[PDB]
Formats: structure tokens, sequence, C-alpha cells
């Protein structure tokens, strides 16, 4: 997340830290997620394609930092591992870039939920809202596109809902973008998500409801002028994750 604020897992209490073992035993951070319901957490395939096993992966929640533990998180591995099989890669752009993550404890159990555990609803059958619409991100993504480090405190910002119309254009994204896509940014391009972002939650305030409206998935570098954040568009995915779950 490039600028914004920090924020801990209580603002944000459907949010997941997914890492993946290494061979020799390391642990590094891959990619945000949204815990759905107590046994799906839901993220963006990309994150896994290139390591598509399930037991080198461990999900967080409850986690409001990258490298110590929360007082109060819960540990998983994932039980199932589901990549979207239209999954295609294109330069910039992934189409249907979205994945479904089983959890379950080492005791065998699902998520309780908490102070800092909850679900996050999903939209109505392609229902979202207007462009201008401010929604939230969130992640432990870098905080500049230089940077090389993570933060270590989870953080959040704002960015604003932009037509199709307008992702659309040349001088933009083109035809990069797709109705299965969306694209939010900040007016200024001042704030956006970045690396390590990947994943993560795009809420937005739906019938007085917060709805979980995009997974963050794609852009060109980070918060740089007519180069919004691309996310995976929930509402137009609705079958699929009903089925996988
Ligand atoms: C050298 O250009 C370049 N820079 C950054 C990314 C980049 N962008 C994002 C992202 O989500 N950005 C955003 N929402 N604005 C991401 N999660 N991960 C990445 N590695 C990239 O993509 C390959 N390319």
């Amino acid at each position: 997340i490039i600028g914004g604020e920090f924020t801990t897992i209580e603002n944000q209490p459907w949010f997941a830290a997914i890492y993946r073992r290494h061979r020799g035993g390391s642990v590094t951070y891959v990619c945000g997620g949204s815990l759905i319901s107590p046994c799906w957490v839901i993220s963006a395939t990309h994150c896994f394609i290139d390591y598509p096993k399930k037991e080198d992966y461990i999900v967080y929640l409850g986690r409001s930092r990258l490298n110590s533990n929360t007082q109060g998180e819960m540990k998983f591995e994932v039980e199932n591992l589901i990549l979207h099989k239209d999954y295609s890669a294109d330069t910039l752009a992934h189409h249907n870039d979205i994945a479904l993550l089983k959890i379950r404890s080492k005791e065998g159990r699902c998520a309780q939920p908490s102070r800092t555990i909850q679900t996050i609803a999903l939209p109505s059958m392609y229902n979202d809202p207007q462009f201008g619409t401010s929604c939230e991100i969130t992640g432990f993504g870098k905080e500049q596109s230089t940077d090389y480090l993570y933060p270590e405190q989870l953080k959040m910002t704002v960015v604003k809902l932009i037509s199709h119309r307008e992702c659309q254009q040349p001088h933009y994204y083109g035809s990069e973008v797709t109705t299965k896509m969306l694209c939010a940014a900040d007016p200024q391009w001042k704030t956006d998500s970045c690396q390590g972002d990947s994943g993560g939650p795009l809420v937005c305030s739906l019938q007085g409801r917060m709805t979980l409206t995009g997974i963050v998935s794609w852009g060109r570098g980070c918060a740089l002028k007519d180069k919004p954040g691309v996310y995976t568009r929930v509402s137009h995915f609705l079958p699929w994750i009903r089925s996988h779950t």
C-alpha cells in the first residue's frame, strides 16, 4: 500500500495473510486474502500459480503484523487449493485472477469468529457501486515501488472506482482491462496497492453493508498517473465462488 495509513486487524477482521513454506524451512509472505466463510479464504490465482501445491502454504487470520505474532491470531494449513480453470496471464493482465483456499487447523478446525476474525459479505450478482465510490484496500505490500522491504505493520487506504469506459482507454490500460475486472485509483494517483498486496480485499459499502467488491490483481507500477490498480470483479464470479465452496 503506497500512502494510506497503518491499521490493525480489528479494522479489517476478514483480512487473511498467506505465506509459503520453503524447501529449507524459510517462510516468506505471499499474498493477502479475505475470509468469506469460516472454512474459505478467497484470493488471486496468480499468487499460487508457480507453486500450486497446497502443503506449501500457511494462512493466518487475526494477524496485524508481518513477522510477529498478533495476540488472538489463528494459523491454518490449506486443506484445498482451488485455482480458476480459465486463468490466463497477459503481459500485465491476469484473467480470472481468483482462487479459493480451504482452511483447516492442525486440530482440524476452520475459523472461530472474534473481534480480530470476522467474514466479509460478497456482493449480489452483477451489483457494483457507481464509479467515484470510495472503497478501501488492505495489505502488507510495499509502501513504495522502490522499496525492497514490505511493511511490518498492516496498512490500508482509499481509492475510487473508475468506469470501464474510462479504464478502457489507451491512455490508461486500453483493452487490457475487461468487464470481469475493475479499476480503482486516487484522483491524484497519490495512493495505491503495490507488490505484496495482491489477493487482498477491495471493500465497498453496498446497501449499508461492507462488501467484497474486488480482489487486488494487477497494475503497471504502483501509484502512477493513468495506471490505476486492477481488481478481479467479484460480482462476476459468484457461481464459480458458490460451486467451488
Ligand atoms: C515494473 O512494473 C511493474 N510494477 C509493479 C507491478 C505490480 N503491481 C501490483 C499492483 O497490484 N499494482 C497496483 N494495484 N497498482 C502488484 N500487486 N504486483 C506487482 N508486481 C508490476 O506487475 C508485474 N509491474
